[PDB]
């Protein structure tokens, strides 16, 4: 598990790298197994949500680095009527605190919500490993 020192974060603050994938493009001919497939060549899947209302999913693996491998390989992926278009979802703790472009969120400790706090602790995956939120420490997205 993530728990690193690291000299980048100001201070109050902790790094939170997302574990979880917007998928873009996602028409009624993308289907859920299939997805899973493709994704499990880089990694274990943990959740796998599709809504074809909205033409998109979300695919969280229980791994970051697995996580951006298929990131960089799934980012655009022509299929059947559209093209895949895999890119990072930011869903833990404040979108203005955010990098969208690699998932990564800088996020003073103080805006954090009392859910987000318990959560960071309780992870079975990502978060502390039941160690207190302290400053300066890099993290992977918790479950929540």
């Amino acid at each position: 598990r993530r728990f690193e020192r690291d000299p980048t974060i100001p201070p109050d603050s902790i790094k939170v790298y997302s574990r979880t994938l917007f998928l873009g493009g996602i028409t009624r001919s993308v289907r859920e197994p299939v997805l899973r497939s493709m994704f499990e060549r880089f990694g274990s899947v943990q959740s796998l949500i599709l809504n074809h209302n909205y033409r998109h999913g979300f695919l969280k693996m229980f791994r970051r680095d697995a996580a951006e491998k298929a990131q960089v390989a799934m980012e655009n992926v022509p299929f059947a009527d559209t093209t895949i278009r895999t890119k990072w979802s930011v869903g833990f703790g404040p979108r203005e605190c955010s990098d969208f472009s690699t998932g990564i969120s800088v996020i003073p400790i103080r805006l954090l919500t009392d859910a987000d706090r318990t959560w960071l602790v309780t992870a079975e995956y990502g978060g502390t490993g039941g160690l207190p939120i302290t400053p300066g420490i890099a993290l992977d997205e918790p479950d929540i």
